[PDB]
């Protein structure tokens, strides 16, 4: 058995959790600008919910689920700093919830894939296929496990999310893409033992996917 439970509640209590950047993710981002990002949608594994909260703004109705209550106040509290009223919040386990039943028509999973034990994976993407509306689009954005070893996080070959994900939707692309952050000075040791790229505006990125496909 594995769990991070502990550690993503400890990580959004707190210095401030690397991943929330403030904004959608920049990949996930390109794709919102392209119209890819479709009536109700569903953050899954939300976090601070940065990318619920863009789409809020534009006009979608968004619901984010976490399992750590700690995301959860947080994502509250900036919805409630920017007066949305559209974009709610649940503790819930992306594994296992209920209660939505063909409701999204766009599921986003913004580094939730990594973060769950591999045996989880069937659940989740039972889970999300209950929750969506025909014809929904998902997008996926998940550590490459190229950049990041077996371990604590269950980062994923492009063959691995490849046939985890064609088990129940119907795959559009999958392309290489960085995951940023805002990690602390010294991260990961001097030498560092991971590849850590240095971006513009002080972030950083580690190598990942970026997949996008549709229920058949
Ligand atoms: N089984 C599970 N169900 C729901 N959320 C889970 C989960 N396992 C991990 N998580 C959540 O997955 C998130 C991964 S970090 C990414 C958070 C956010 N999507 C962002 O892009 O900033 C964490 O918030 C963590 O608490
Ligand atoms: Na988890
Ligand atoms: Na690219």
């Amino acid at each position: 058995t594995e769990s991070l439970d502990l550690e993503f509640e400890s990580a959004y209590r707190g210095v401030r959790p690397p991943w929330s950047i403030g904004e959608p993710q920049p990949e996930l981002a390109a794709l919102i600008v392209q119209g890819k990002f479709r009536g109700d949608v569903l953050d899954v594994g939300c976090g601070e919910a940065a990318i619920s909260l863009a789409l809020a703004e534009r006009g979608h109705t968004t619901v984010g689920l976490d399992l750590s209550p700690a995301a959860v106040e947080l994502a509250r509290h900036e919805a409630a700093k920017r007066g949305l009223a559209n974009a709610s919040f649940e503790v819930a386990d992306a594994s296992s919830f209920t209660g939505y039943d063909g409701r999204f028509d766009t599921i986003v999973d913004s580094t939730l894939f990594h973060s769950m034990p591999v045996e989880s994976r069937e659940g989740y993407l039972q889970s999300i296929v209950r929750a969506a509306a025909p014809g929904a689009s998902y997008f996926v954005l998940v550590f490459d496990r190229a950049a990041i070893p077996e371990g604590p996080i269950n980062a994923v070959t492009e063959d691995e999310l490849r046939a985890a994900v064609s088990k129940y939707w119907i795959i559009d692309e999958i392309k290489p893409a960085r995951l940023y952050a805002r990690f602390p000075a010294g991260f990961a040791g001097m030498p560092a033992l991971l590849d850590i790229r240095e971006e513009p505006n002080g972030l950083q990125s580690i190598g990942g996917w970026l997949l996008s496909a549709h229920l058949g």
